[PDB]
């Protein structure tokens, strides 16, 4: 399979929906290779749980947790790690206010080579239980034979791009991982890396990250009434109206190729209420009332979560995807899976300079990287496995976007419960 794009396993659905799916234990299994050390980039960790995901034989191998926690949260993370002397931590610098280290990535070094995993899940039980999450698995990258003189670079420039991403942390513990990558052959990589890193970027550096990075790749490597579809689990404040950022800079970047319809997929209250988890699913869809009330104009772009194609309509989405389907949705010009949600913090906002608050990371699937002009959409999850149903379905007149910090008490959920934050 050229894509190596997978969904996580979901408990509570029929086996046929989990046949081509992966659980974290599968990813860290000995069949994937003989582990030497690993790095886990993430936002939230449950260390006890994480260590138990590693095979008993690999549990004592060194692990670097790359996080962005500060002060008491940091102290708590260190406390969690104390019992396992093989674990080290790297605190990603967040020098801009309200940023987060949101990137989800695993670097897995084996006796047999190196694997890179870019995904959407936090390292806590809940994120791998009943949610729709995405995973990209790199090939097993062999080590470069001393004596040979090789870049190990791919036509997508993944190797250099990944090193620039890590270089941006300006972190001692990452240097060893940079040197490790240098030593391996990543030439088989057929995806483009799309990262965000905190900063204010000017001149040419604007194209290095966020939506300008996506824009640059689409211009260089890609009846244009083809819609843009955005699908995510959180929404930041986008402004008083669509012209402030959504339709002006975000949409502009995404429509780039070489009156466009913008469809946004985000679960409604009903989607959450009737999910496998019920309302608690909503603890992982953090759209706040304070933010939403300021931007009701946005909700007219909202579409329901529906994933019959992958048997996941009841598995709330934590994956984030962006794509450009044809007018009839039978094909797509490109597809991106990433940790970036719908917000300026993740994607960047122009100030000229581009301001980004967080670390985010995703991979872009372009037909040209496979020598194609388009991908046909796989109907049932060269044909790209879109994990939700198309076309997207608009919210009904009585639907509301899930907002996590208000109570829902008129209708009980899947488990007979109400939701009362506070």
């Amino acid at each position: 399979n050229p894509f190596q794009f997978y969904l996580t396993r979901v408990s509570g659905v029929k086996p046929k929906y989990n046949s081509g799916a992966l659980h974290i234990k599968d990813i860290l299994s000995p069949l994937f290779g003989t582990l030497v050390s690993s790095a886990q980039f993430n936002y939230c960790f449950d260390v006890d749980w994480l260590v138990k995901q590693y095979p008993p034989e690999f549990r004592k191998k060194p692990i670097l947790l790359v996080h962005g926690d500060k002060r008491e949260a940091k102290a708590h993370l260190h406390a969690q790690a104390k019992p396992y002397e093989n674990i080290s931590l790297c605190q990603a610098k967040l020098d801009i206010a309200f940023g987060t280290h949101h990137t989800k990535m695993m670097l897995l070094l084996y006796e047999e080579g190196l694997r890179v995993v870019i995904h959407t899940s936090n390292l806590i039980h809940a994120d791998w239980h009943q949610k729709t999450q995405g995973i990209w698995l790199s090939p097993l990258y062999p080590r470069i034979a001393d004596g040979t003189h090789k870049s190990g670079e791919s036509p997508t420039h993944f190797k250099a791009n990944l090193i620039s991403y890590l270089t941006a942390y300006n972190a001692p513990s990452l240097k060893e991982w940079i040197d490790v990558i240098h030593k391996h052959d990543l030439s088989e990589t057929n995806v483009y890396l799309i990262g965000s890193t905190p900063g204010r970027f000017q001149g040419s550096q604007k194209d290095n990250w966020g939506h300008f990075r996506l824009k640059k790749l689409l211009k260089d490597h890609a009846a244009e009434s083809w819609p843009v579809v955005g699908q995510f689990s959180s929404v930041g404040s986008l402004g008083a109206d669509e012209s402030k950022w959504l339709c002006s800079e975000f949409k502009e970047s995404m429509l780039t190729l070489g009156s466009v319809p913008l469809y946004l997929i985000y679960p409604s209250v009903e989607n959450v209420r009737t999910s496998l988890e019920g309302y608690p699913a909503g603890g992982s869809l953090p759209y706040s009332i304070q933010t939403a009330e300021k931007q009701n104009w946005l909700h007219s772009y909202f579409h329901k979560w529906s994933a019959e194609t992958s048997g996941r309509s009841n598995a709330m989405p934590h994956i984030k995807t962006y794509m450009r389907p044809s007018p009839d949705f039978s094909k797509i010009a490109w597809f991106l899976v990433t940790s970036a949600n719908l917000s300026k913090a993740a994607w960047g906002a122009l100030e000229t300079q581009l301001m980004i608050r967080s670390y985010e990371l995703g991979v872009l699937f372009l037909p040209s990287a496979l020598g194609l002009d388009s991908f046909k959409v796989k109907q049932k999850f060269a044909t790209f496995p879109v994990p939700y149903d198309l076309p997207p379905e608009l919210y009904g007149s009585k639907d509301r976007p899930w907002i996590w910090n208000i109570p829902y008490v008129k209708a009980p959920d899947t488990h007979g419960n109400m939701w009362v934050p506070s």
